[PDB]
């Protein structure tokens, strides 16, 4: 079992003020793989003090020198990529192939996209096009709090730490206490990159104590948070007394609108996307809304793909899905699956319990429901397991109404070979992102939602600017 | 006395659910000039219901038609400009000349600047320059809550209602209960413009009941608030449970850094700016930091200008300052003036009590303190009366330290004929805006601060975008 009790504060790994041990569980086995410390408010004060002190000199480094640190971080990140993949796989259950090619690789892709964006960005520019007197200046917002979850850990950590570096901020990161090891290795990457003492600090801890304490701390000027909508509301409440900037990346209940004229592979692509990372993706397309004409075909295709979707441990190679991350997550998912049965949805395949043959680990069966109705829990609540809900629609208006019947609005999805129809529907759905016909958003695009999904705009230029204040100077 | 008890809801002036009378006081006389109703949560629900219903059709109007309404609003606004000036003068005490040429005229200037900005704006554009596949879409954020204060009423109302119109939002405005009449006339302007029923709604009320209730209401997606920092924190707290966008324009404690090499008129300009609108400007330059070499000259100039600054009623023509807006404001200012004396600052001129000869009205004497120290209340707290604080500095670093010794950061000011020195200092002061050498920010620039001054970006393109969500479509 790994001894990982220390925090990274002011350039050094140090003990917490008081021991408060927590085992990190490997969800593929149910066994402890490491021990960490849950920090107290004193450990937070230490980290924040180190960051405030560093900021005074870090804010005066040139963009050139900051970019050089980020390039160095990328170089060491790539060198440690398979250590990172194994760590992620172990702590949160990602099957090892996808732990390397998606969990770890998205980190490197975000880093590169920040680099490209930074090269196009200037800290001064015209305030009004064609006025050569007044100027717009961007300033480091200050010392910031960063809070990341367990589901796509390096995706979420790189999206926050890199633009904060480039902006000239210093920071305290609290990663997820159920998957902190990847962040601790990221800490080692930054230390090996010789990032100046106090610029980056890592303390472990929980939401109710350390997370809330950071969000209310008077020496932080911003909190960047990725996590559940429930937690985001409390972050926002705690931050309001010091008028911090609050940037939130929260949950989703994505609709995938599939028309009869969708390309051949639309249905398969959709079902596969739902189960990817065992459904533990805030933007996963979990409500499949299918035109009446191909509804029976959709059910049949979802059934086939589900039955062919293997489940297996994180440590095994291949394209099975892994366990879900925790017992508590497993229990919530089982309850929601049972609710689908009890509320009268059609159970197409899968259901409650461990898949046949698995004796231990938080393995959830790939599950499909059909004839799901808007009032059902499985329609409304984010499940975060490999659980798809299908229902039909008859008109474009009905599809849009169903897609918009949610408080969330992260990514919605549309499949149709009719470009005009794609455009009409894309304009009417209420989300921060829309993926049409399996096309991903380009590198350097933002990632973020509207309404209960949060309104953060992470990635590329958007992401760098969340860590800057603007200043309008009337004569430069 | 004017009978003004009605609310403007769904295209009609109607009675409140239950009478709750409040006299509007004319601060030049201490007498009631009108009676209004303080609304309840039921009146708010009515207004919001009217707005939600209107939004369904208002969001589909073209930009062309929305601009046509705003042009019509401007035309009627200009037609009613001297009614507006008299109303503002009466309800909050602005001397009538400046009630027309600044209080009312800034409204028209903001409207025109939104018009210009709207003509440059498009609701779709490229997501990434040079990518012709993905597209950025702007969508009306939804039904919004607008809350405005008493000090620059039409400035603050036009900054909120016009960009919300152009963005395709519907809205409920609650103006200040101590200066609501100008907003009610603005309501009549919009009604005469034939703006569709329910697009714009006005209910009167207070902060603790109606203001808080709007900020927590589940059918509003955004709150735009201009007011005190204390109130902004509570707006933010109430809004967090529904994850609304919250845009805040709060108070300030502006530093005016005047070097020995400032232009001839720098000192006079500074003192005059402090007393303008009787100091009731969130961005007023209330801390004058003077290079040691010209400190005695600064004191002497401030004294002369103060002694020559006349006080008089709102209804009289001329360039005297008027009363402050209320008894409660007057009492707060007197307390802060007395604090300056008690804490040992040098009283240069003015002080406590009514100016000689004034028998009634909330008239505050133009007051100057010198040798003010950072711990003094008059240095730290926003006074909102005609009260200037002077102190010297010896080095550039000392000036910057003093200017940044505040939780506020709205507008800071720098006077020096050394352009290099202006640039160095402008880059180091921590504010959303910096006015150098008496140069105003250009039309279409934003107005807003950082930290405890809020981070709203009102005006021009910035202001239109605060009422829009962004949507990134991967294939258009
Ligand atoms: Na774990
Ligand atoms: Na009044």
């Amino acid at each position: 079992m790994l001894n990982k009790r220390k925090f990274y504060i002011n350039g050094l790994w140090d003990d917490p003020s008081t021991p408060h041990d927590l085992y990190v569980i490997d969800p593929s086995t149910e066994e402890a793989c490491a021990v960490i410390s849950l920090g107290s408010t004193r450990d937070a004060d230490k980290a924040i003090n180190a960051a405030k002190k560093a900021f005074q000199t870090w804010k005066t480094t040139s963009p050139h020198e900051r970019l050089g640190f980020v390039e160095k971080i990328l170089e060491i990140y790539e060198k440690r990529s398979s250590d990172m993949a194994k760590t992620i796989s172990m702590e949160m259950g990602a099957p090892i192939d996808m732990a390397l090619n998606a969990q770890t690789a998205t980190g490197s892709s975000h880093i590169r996209n920040f680099i490209k964006a930074y090269k196009e960005f200037s800290f001064q520019e015209a305030l009004i096009e064609g006025n050569e007197q007044a100027i717009l200046h961007y300033d480091a917002i200050g010392v910031v709090g960063l809070i990341t979850p367990w589901n796509w850990p390096m995706n979420q950590v790189t999206l926050k730490v890199i633009p904060a570096l480039l902006a000239g901020c210093t920071m305290v990161l609290k990663p997820s206490e159920i998957a902190p090891l990847s962040a601790m290795l990221f800490a080692e990457i930054l230390d090996e990159a010789a990032l100046p003492s106090g610029v980056f600090n890592l303390i472990n801890g929980d939401g109710a104590n350390v997370g809330s304490y950071l969000s209310a701390h008077p020496d932080l000027e911003m909190i960047s948070f990725t996590g559940s909508t429930r937690a985001g509301k409390d972050i926002s409440k705690n931050a309001s007394n010091t008028l911090k900037r609050v940037c939130l990346e929260l949950g989703g209940k994505g609709a995938n609108i599939i028309f009869a004229d969708a390309d051949i592979d639309a249905l398969q692509r959709g079902v596969r996307h739902c189960f990817y990372n065992s459904g533990q993706s805030c933007n996963a397309p979990t409500r499949m809304l299918v035109e009446q004409a191909i509804y029976d075909k959709a059910i049949k295709t979802a059934k086939d793909i589900a039955e062919k979707t293997q489940v297996g441990p994180g440590h095994q190679t291949g394209n099975h899905i892994g366990p879900v991350v925790s017992k508590e997550q497993y229990d919530k998912i089982q309850d929601l699956i049972q609710s689908g049965i009890d509320e009268g949805a059609t159970l197409v395949t899968g259901g409650t319990g461990l898949p046949m043959g698995m004796e231990r680990g938080y393995y959830v069966r790939p599950t499909v429901f059909a004839d799901v109705k808007p009032h059902m829990r499985i329609f409304r609540e984010e499940i975060f397991g490999p659980v798809l809900s299908l229902l039909p629609f008859n008109t474009e208006d009905e599809a849009v109404t169903l897609a918009n019947d949610t408080e969330y609005g992260l990514t919605n999805y549309i499949q149709s070979q009719d470009r005009s129809k794609c455009r009409r529907i894309a304009a009417q759905v209420r989300s921060g992102m829309v993926e049409v016909n399996g096309h991903e958003l380009p590198g350097g695009s933002y990632f973020g939602g509207v309404k209960f999904s949060g309104r953060a705009r992470e990635g590329g230029l958007w992401g760098i600017k969340e860590f800057l204040d603007t200043k309008a100077i009337s004569y430069w």
